[PDB]
């Protein structure tokens, strides 16, 4: 049993930009979403061997989750937001792929999401 390596969080060779958009993203959206009751699962890469879900990297393959991103924005990983948006929606895909409707971690997911759409449907002006 063995979790891979966990995404990357820096990258010297990758185009950074700190833009107001990606601010909001950490300072509005992530924190946010981190506090929610549902956030727990989803702060931390899948340890797969803790949670003994030995099939899940056999079946996922572009791993994300909050913690990844949160070290990114933090990090000034992204260019820009739709970057950070598409780690995000990375995140839910993984989740509604690996498990199915109506268990308790996709129900927490489909609540993240939710608010997380609510959050980014207004984005502050790429002044
Ligand atoms: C979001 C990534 N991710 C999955 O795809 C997934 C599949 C089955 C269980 C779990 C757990 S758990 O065991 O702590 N758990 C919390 C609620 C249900 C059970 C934490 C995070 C997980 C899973």
């Amino acid at each position: 049993s063995m979790n891979p390596p966990p995404p990357e969080t820096s990258n010297p060779n990758k185009p950074k930009r700190q833009t107001n958009q990606l601010q909001y993203l950490l300072r509005v959206v992530l924190k946010t979403l981190w506090k929610h009751q549902f956030a727990w699962p989803f702060q931390q890469p899948v340890d797969a061997v803790k949670l003994n879900l030995p099939d899940y990297y056999k079946i996922i393959k572009t791993p994300m989750d909050m913690g990844t991103i949160k070290k990114r924005l933090e990090n000034n990983y992204y260019w820009n937001a739709q970057e950070c948006i598409q780690d995000f929606n990375t995140m839910f895909t993984n989740c509604y792929i690996y498990n199915k409707p109506g268990d308790d971690i996709v129900l927490m997911a489909e609540a993240l999401e939710k608010l997380f759409l609510q959050k980014i449907n207004e984005l502050p002006t790429e002044e």
